[PDB]
């Protein structure tokens, strides 16, 4: 085979798992977009703005491991850049393609369509550097080999988004053919000294500290590290809670697993058991604002292990170049029993979560009855993208069977992230049964993405939330702001059929208003293989978790906090 | 009165003639938002999502000259970063005003939400300073007023946007009170000798080339430059051309106007009257790619007198310091009756612009049909917003009368910026007659700004064009990624409505597939005063302008066009 | 004329006011710098490197009001750059024009010399607009006549240093010919709603505190406001102090002056009466760790009259779009006599500030005595150049005759600034006496632009001071990194003759020695005459020491949490 650039892209693509990439077309990316259409291991797949292009990206990622999306000069990566900085921040390989210029028009005082006015086109690349952990401009074909695989190999180690982009007339230019794909995953070993080391003064750190706690932390799936947990976990007998944003990173039916650990609003029992325990083991952690509930709880200095994906600190002495999954391994094989933080848990007596019972049929339907049945839904298949508001807390309090998986946006938190993202989850992985959790202010910035999975004919269901504003930012600072124009949600998803013609869209809109219409919802949902279906659950503007409640005060006062003296 | 920092900031947008700013609510702001919320004489207004603010504030500055959006940290700013590069390719002055972290947060070792899960906060400033003509991050409240004045000094002199950002914790923190509005608004006049020379030498230019015309740009109106303009091509008396971009930035019912400079797109007769003038002075001009049809038409060096905003190139000098409303008004006083160029074009005998007869009743709509009927609604009194599309090309053939304005984004090109800046525009703008003309594509970007429009009861009137795709792409190269998912577009205006209840909204969507519909259509909604008014214009997908299909070639040669030898 | 890229920079250069640019030669810069000979109003002058060249336009434009520099491709610019940073520290319109890629490599995949290895060339312009107010790239001919008046008049307007870059093969290339010069001087002027306001609540603050010192600041000259001050503390009739980076902003003969305002090291007297002023009208001031003594002398916010460049800020009221000349214009027809802070000042009998008797004329040379003598040769048409160190205060202690400049670097506080800078002052005010006053540490940064001096043929009076070391660092904290490799300093003249050249190189190490160096330095007319100064390391000012405790304890104060 002879490649051009734009094939050897598509081939790089295909040789890191991806079976599909995103795009929005525009004259600067069309024969990029040609080029990469030829390659008969992928599909190409549009989106209707370019911030949802790389939104549902990073939701592929989320399914698949990588993901790429391509979009126009300028107009269209811009915004997108929104998105990277999202994948970004929760660790994701997303390969941002964008068109760029005929490769005549640097040094060449032209004024271009799509740019700023003046005839400089490097500000672009320039932006994208801030918020990538690569970023390369395609000028020549002869370069594009190179350039290609350095941002991809980049990509793949960092777990980072990465950028690029092609002059629009070398797309179908000849250029070198890709080798193997296993090089593409080359990566460094563990030092084996620093693996030996940093395992042998866990041990001696936990030699007198019988009660130890395993705090499971964000980045547990980017150091593909969750099987090697369960593996310590077991072996070490600890009581095992997870950070907020690292819901579904441990098995829940493990009995070691004691629930979620998240300061005032963590389950009955964890505050206590990790005030009191001697030793805690947190697996690739990201201790911020929101995850210490506006830093009132911080760990322990003086307890902590730190076990990162690249590195530990333990015992006072960091150890780079030590991955968590060979740290995990090995501590598994080394570490005796320690049971004592478990021990302390149970002997707590302080139960298990408060859960209401089933809703009377016709009464006004409430948060804690979706939740119900939602958590009802739940299967070994089922993946739950929850988005940015009080949907965050629900998802927390549901009960996991073992596979069931959770997807949370807690470090970017843009809201309307979960509709495009459960679009190109839902796009990476069709045999799940793909549940989205989406308030009605997220919902409305994003929403017209519900109109590919009716394209595409994918069976997701959509939960909207409609209490009637921005309840979270309610509940940390109220005001005008917090209200928005209300809609017919329901009715959106006839809009996104089309002339409604039987061959033009098989979306359903349906309203739940008591525990009854929602029951009757979800079976219509689950019978609808051909689109999907969005279920508008009513509620009372403040008919929210009480952690949302608790958490929003001590992130108002985080937020708020006086300036403290510089001289 | 004592001053905050942030009704510091609302002051200064109200001295420069803001009744409205835009707003999209997050945590940063929420306390900026309130103090902004405490000035009696600004209105703030919400947004559904943060590109859309931007560029609602966009389409305000075309209104009010100027405009402000304010957005959360990080996941408002980036992509609301897309918009103000569009401002900035567009010659508006609009303030980007970020919420940014509490400012005991930098270089403290803290992760923060929004943010890349760095603890390093300075990267949404770099990324500003690329698209904006100042920047400035406001850290204390002693330093609010300075950076404020510098940023909305430099907006107004530059007609470019800028960028403020505003730790989240010091909105309310007092600081000095802001002087006089004419403070800000202080320029440098033009140098006189300068002024002088550059006008005697267009004298000398000219002496012996009795065949001048004038080319009025895109830059005419950042300017402020446009009645100078009618003054000068009176005393001239010679032909007078609008390039594509500058459409109603000239009276189109004077004598001396002979239509739209656009290459082989030219009205009729302009293109021959431009080869065959001796002089042509081009009036604050953009020549890009697309306003020169793809490199095809560029102005001959030979003839060319360059009257840029602040400076000219005449007779092979250039003169900075020469302030085109000044150069123009003096050369309109020093000039003798070059009437030569317009003699010609009516000696060619080239007709008007062919324009089709009305549409059968009963008969499938047509794009000249829509154009005609459109035509016809135009006043004084009018506004038409004219997206990126076909309706570029249906636009530019309409006979203005005196007062009527048409507003592109031809630099930028955005699709889907006309929807939002419909918005901003008419809300700024509340007396005129607001057209918006959007294709099927555009709209899908950014449709749920119409939202903002039924919540504001404006009485917009929107003629979405359903050709079942991107034509304007189909005509430059056609490929799979050309097709979009259609919509019932008509549909869209209930489900903006919301509950339906009387009081919820008053936005009306009708279909529109004959003449007689159309024309019934627009009898509703010039009817309609409390809300928009969405005419779904169904029509054929390759039933386009015929200079849509002659414009897309030379533009597809030119991106194309294959790398030169560069050794 | 015909115009080409390169002539159209030279006749803006000349238009601005140089009759001279700074060069250091390489390829991609070898045709401009022939364009920019073809201008006969202006000479080339060579530097030895680049960050030398940089400094020689600094000091070029304290003399001149503006300076350029052209250098090579990255391995020029990336020194200069440290000049550039200085220059807009010390505001000063510095244009650095460096030579660039072949138009045609940009995007061609070529790897270049002097450049880093890669394909993009990019960089340069992107480091520079960190430090620059204007920086612009030119690739094309029609691109470079708005490039070139754009930085120039940035440069000007703001009283800042900008950059730009020209590619090596268009130089020569034809372009639009520039219009007049005064286009290039078009600055706005005062909103006059706002000057009048501004002058009226001055007035309003002042009517009832008659205690009314001024504090006169280190951006005062790039106010083009020193004139002005006069006229305005003539009318006051109030208490004038000198800010330490504006030493000579104000005639020191004037009766309203009362010395330097800088904390516990000012001038007997002041700081008594800054504390005791009921208003304090500070012009144009900087204020920094370094100017604020560590931050221990800091103006009462409830005191102060803020009138900066563009603006001033008083009774609450910031007014933006007032020029300081014109402010201080107004003011001056307008204010009343407010002596109240004067009076204190005479009042107190603090003297004045305590110096040292003629030293034995065979007594080892004593740091109070050199200082003596230099001040022994102040004239009104003397220039001394101060580099940092204990020369700082050694030239702060001088009383200047009406006319005498001192030029410091304070802001940027590069040592070794002083060599080139010298050299450049002296090429653009070769009327004046040019005294350079530099310590053992510091000449050796830069030491070799004395040799340009010599080839010049300019009458440089260098005093050297040879204290075996780095002693401003010795006085905030010590250790060996400040003890250096002594030089015979004398001897290095003679190096820089050649085999041709009249620098003389002398020692002193009494009184009577210095005596006698110094005529034979008046007399050299035909070159630089430097003076090796021997003194003890700690034989410094008190003032270096108390004031170099308070910087030491500001640097290391702990973080607050
Ligand atoms: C793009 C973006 N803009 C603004 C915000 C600030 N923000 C955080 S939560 C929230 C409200 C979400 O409302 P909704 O989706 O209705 O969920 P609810 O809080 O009502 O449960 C907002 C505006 C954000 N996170 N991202
Ligand atoms: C944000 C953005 N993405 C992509 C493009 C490329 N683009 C230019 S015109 C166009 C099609 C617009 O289609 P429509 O609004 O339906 O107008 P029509 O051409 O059918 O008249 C596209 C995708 C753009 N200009 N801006
Ligand atoms: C380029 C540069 N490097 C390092 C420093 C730090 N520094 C400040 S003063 C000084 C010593 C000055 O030595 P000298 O010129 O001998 O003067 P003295 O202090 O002995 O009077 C040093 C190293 C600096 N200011 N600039
Ligand atoms: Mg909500
Ligand atoms: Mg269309
Ligand atoms: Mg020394």
């Amino acid at each position: 085979m002879d490649y051009t650039v734009g094939t050897y892209l598509a081939e790089r693509l295909v040789q890191i798992g991806l079976k599909h990439h995103f795009a929005v077309a525009g004259d600067y990316n069309l024969v990029l977009l040609d080029n990469l259409l030829d390659n008969k291991n992928m599909e190409q797949v549009y989106c209707c703005n370019e911030l949802n292009c790389g939104f549902s990206a990073e939701g592929y990622a989320r399914a698949k491991g990588a993901a790429a999306a391509v979009v126009t000069y300028s107009v269209g990566a811009l915004s997108a850049f929104d998105a990277i900085g999202g994948a970004y921040a929760e660790n994701l390989p997303v390969i941002l393609i964008s068109g760029a210029p005929n490769n005549n028009d640097h040094a060449a005082a032209h004024v271009l369509h799509h740019a700023l006015g003046k005839t400089d086109y490097h500000y672009q690349l320039e932006m994208a550097k801030n918020i990538t952990a690569a970023a390369e401009a395609i000028y020549t074909p002869e370069e594009a080999p190179a350039k290609i695989d350095h941002v991809i190999k980049t990509a793949l180690r960092e777990k980072k988004p990465v950028y690029l982009e092609i002059a629009c007339n070398i797309a179908s230019m000849p250029c070198a053919a890709p080798g193997p794909a296993s090089a593409l995953f080359n990566d460094e070993a563990s030092d084996e000294a620093s693996l030996n080391a940093a395992v042998e003064e866990t041990l001696k750190f936990i030699e007198n500290r019988d009660k130890v706690a395993v705090l499971v932390g964000s980045k547990l799936r980017a150091a593909a590290a969750e099987e090697a947990a369960v593996k310590f976990a077991d072996a070490l007998g600890g009581a095992v809670a997870t950070m907020a944003a690292a819901k579904s990173f441990f098995p829940e039916e493990n009995p070691h697993y004691i629930g979620t650990s998240w300061g005032e609003v963590s389950y009955p029992g964890v505050e206590k058991t990790m005030k009191e325990a001697d030793a805690v083991i947190a697996l690739a952690p990201v201790f911020n604002d929101y995850s210490t509930t506006g830093w009132t709880d911080i760990p322990d200095p003086k307890k902590l292990v730190l076990a990162e994906p690249r590195s530990v600190v333990v015992n006072g002495i960091r150890f780079p170049s030590v991955h968590l999954k060979d740290y995990l391994t090995r501590l598994a094989e080394k570490v005796s029993k320690k049971t004592g933080a478990l021990d302390f848990f149970k002997s707590l007596n302080a139960g298990e979560l408060k859960k209401a019972d089933p809703a009377d049929p016709s009464a006004p339907l409430v948060n804690a009855e979706i939740a119900r049945q939602i958590e009802d839904l739940l299967t070994p298949n089922t993946t739950v993208i929850a988005e940015t508001g009080d949907s965050w807390f629900n998802a927390q309090r549901m009960k996991l069977p073992n596979g069931a998986r959770v997807e949370y946006e807690m470090q970017w938190g843009h809201i309307g992230w979960s509709v495009p993202a459960a679009f190109g989850y839902a796009v990476g992985a069709p045999e799940r049964r793909n549940i989205l959790m989406v308030g009605d202010g997220s919902f409305q910035l994003t929403a017209q993405e519900v109109a590919q999975m009716v394209r595409l004919k994918l069976p997701v269901i959509i939960f909207l939330i409609n209490n009637y504003g921005y309840t979270i930012e309610v509940m940390i600072h109220d005001g005008p702001y917090n209200n928005i124009k209300n809609w017919d949600y329901a009715a959106l998803m006839e809009v996104f059929n089309g002339n409604g013609g039987y061959d033009s869209g098989a979306g359903k809109g349906l309203k739940a208003k008591t525990a009854a219409e929602l029951e009757e919802a979800i079976k219509v949902a689950l019978d609808n293989t051909d689109g999907p279906t969005l279920i508008e659950c009513f509620i009372a503007r403040e008919d929210c978790t009480e952690e949302l409640v608790k958490w929003g005060e001590r992130v108002a006062a985080a937020n708020s906090r006086k300036p403290v003296n510089k001289l």
